[PDB]
């Protein structure tokens, strides 16, 4: 459009103007009245950190029932081309169809704009009601691969001549005899590669790097896959030492040394290493680690697993810190540049237009955003006044309705409240 | 055919003698530690149940390291025959290899003698040390599928010739398109069928209605895997209302209520269904169930799911009410009568051979075993038992350092107060 600056990449590093032309995606129920709310919060935080001197331009993209109502089409090849070309993207709840349809509209944005990390940062805030004992205990950052796994969409529906084509080729060709009901089978494709997992867990160091996180643990149910989520393990402990081989201290190392030297000491060699600043590569078995986030949380910093693992742990901990309606997300390629901040929650028809939605997730998205563009004086402004706001008790019904002598407001009445609170 | 019996099955009822012979094994790690007082409490809870009128016999089976050293055989054929033959075993942890080594060895065994069904009851004991604020909200019974899914051990690895042929016959011959990096990726087949399903299912519908449960929830991720865990919803579905229309009201009824006659005469029928005593048969989507188990557990019963759902299920909830060291399990063939009874999980390995690991696991599968045979009294004082004890906070150290006021003590010595609490 006329108004505002398209932002650039050279090399994976964005460069930002002072006015850069953000693309937004409303998403359907809730979407709109959140997105009323998140924008202008979003926009004080940039106008009162900079002082005038920044200034971000939204322009609206469509997709789900909105593009459909108003084109024909649920994913416009049109809104496609503008996050590929404008690179920076926020967007609200979208709908998808169980058991057939179209397959997810989010996850064809993130496979065909190939942003290979899905980042979820989970904490606790102040005042938020949460059914464990000490949600404060819970401070992880979750590097989900976000391109391939089993949400390839790689599958065959039991009677289809393509299901019998495939069991035929296992059976024939591979002499395949596990498959226990090969007549009324389904089947699907889970691909889990050493590309995939490289870029991913490289991610995730590089964070850890970057913000002084303790360690990174590779999640994975690699007992029982073991060359899909096995091989995660095993391509995510090799980069670690090939790569960062002088910032880091592994479990693989620490086996080595273990069968070398014995236990004693390897936890000796881990102890140093700590102690020295070196960041502790692990991995927990998925079944496990499913427990463990609930009852060692402080274990935990930075994890990095796979696609379908990646969305059971994402919601598990947001559960945790009682912040299923706020959590944020992004789906980032570190490459490109491209990144597309996003609502974690559905779109909670019931709700819309009755203006009471929580628009918290999309406005902490909004502020994954801020820090991707660098600007992380309205970044802070915005987490601050959350807390703040949050601890105060004037919240949206969902919390209001979980806490004692709490102020319901409305959503819009939120976002006010959060701008009143930058101060 | 000397002192000990065979239990026979007759069109698939329990022929249980007085003095059964039933086939354990040791397990790796902690198992034996465990196994020494967990055979005791069993059998003291026989005698005094029964006056002396019945007597366990039990007769150790190898498998694993143990039947490795012995055999050169990780899983002797002998183990399957004797337990095929016997029909009811119990077992320790064994340990699969991560990422290469043999196929796990628990999984071959519920395949080998199709054991569909793996029941994992979740309730809290009073007394128990819990990271959550109501653990007492938690009471419910997992139906995990037990034969299929990505279990089925189909996979292919980077580099292989297999995996080679896999990926190139669904490229050129089914042309797939979305396999992200062909050239570094394994491969995992995940099948999930209506045979399989409707046995799982019908499984789960049965004990609601025999236990009086109000509600059976199928777990699945079918917005994702549409052929697969979709299928297994609508198959899920279609067999309660085919099998059981009379005695329950699915949520695929109310539905096409609404769909002929509005929102208003659907929720008119759901009130006439509970009021009715109608079971309800729901479904929850995997991620979100894995966040409502915490927010809202009180709104789940029976749990009806797949393979891997089924596993990450049962290890969350688990974690709510003691985890590990207390959760018990039962692989179940309901038409043969088949079964193997086993804890969740392993380790604490360090303490093998230390007397220090919880028997509690195990104890609660052999109170699953006693239900299976029939022998409910003899399970009773078990359980009023295991109640007594830990509400007296005499327990082993994973609950004693969680507790305050805790009576620490021995795995041996457990076992012991448990005897003494029997009434």
């Amino acid at each position: 459009m006329a108004q505002g600056e398209k932002i650039t990449v050279s090399n994976g590093v964005l460069n930002v103007p002072n006015n850069p032309i953000i693309p937004f995606i409303e998403g359907d129920g809730t979407g709109p009245d959140i997105w009323n709310a998140a924008s202008k919060v979003l926009e004080a935080a940039v106008e009162k950190a900079y002082k005038g001197e920044k200034k971000i331009t939204w322009k609206e993209v469509y997709a789900g029932e909105k593009a459909y109502n108003k084109t024909g089409e649920w994913l416009p090849a049109e809104t496609l081309d503008v996050i590929r070309e404008y690179f920076i993207a926020i967007k609200g709840p979208l709908t998808t169809p169980v058991g057939g349809g179209i397959r997810s509209l989010n996850v064809a944005l993130r496979q065909e704009l190939d942003l290979f990390v899905c980042l979820r940062p989970v904490r606790y805030f102040t005042g938020v009601p949460s059914p464990v004992k000490r949600p404060e205990d819970t401070d992880m950052v979750i590097f989900r691969e976000n391109t391939e796994d089993i949400y390839a969409g790689i599958e065959y529906a039991k009677g289809s001549e393509e299901v019998q084509k495939l069991i035929s080729f296992l059976q024939n060709e591979l002499n395949v005899n596990k498959i226990r009901f090969p007549e009324t089978s389904g089947i699907g494709i889970k691909p889990v590669s050493e590309e995939g997992t490289s870029r991913l867990v490289r991610a995730a160091i590089d964070y850890a790097i970057e913000h002084g996180r303790k360690s990174v643990t590779l999640v994975h149910k690699g007992n029982i896959m073991k060359f899909t989520e096995g091989a995660f393990k095993n391509w995510g402990y090799e980069l670690a030492e090939k790569e960062y081989g002088d910032k880091v201290f592994t479990w693989a190392q620490y086996d080595r040394i273990a069968e070398e030297q014995g236990k004693d000491a390897a936890n000796k060699a881990q102890s140093e290493a700590e102690a020295a600043g070196k960041i502790i590569i692990k991995d927990s078995i998925a079944d496990i680690f499913l427990q463990q986030i609930l009852t060692r949380p402080n274990e935990f910093d930075v994890v990095a697993t796979m696609n379908l693992n990646g969305d059971y742990i994402s919601d598990a901990l947001a559960a945790q810190v009682g912040g299923i309606g706020i959590a944020p997300g992004a789906n980032i390629n570190y490459e490109t540049g491209h990144a597309i901040f996003e609502a974690t929650h559905g779109t909670a028809p019931k709700y819309a237009g009755l203006d009471k939605v929580n628009p918290s997730s999309v406005i902490l998205s909004g502020v994954l955003l801020l820090e991707h563009l660098g600007w992380n004086e309205a970044a802070d402004l915005v987490i601050k006044s959350m807390e703040k706001t949050i601890a105060s008790k004037v919240v949206t019904y969902d919390f209001a309705r979980l806490m004692d002598g709490a102020t319901e407001v409305k959503c819009s009445e939120f976002g006010e409240e959060l701008i009143k609170n930058m101060d």
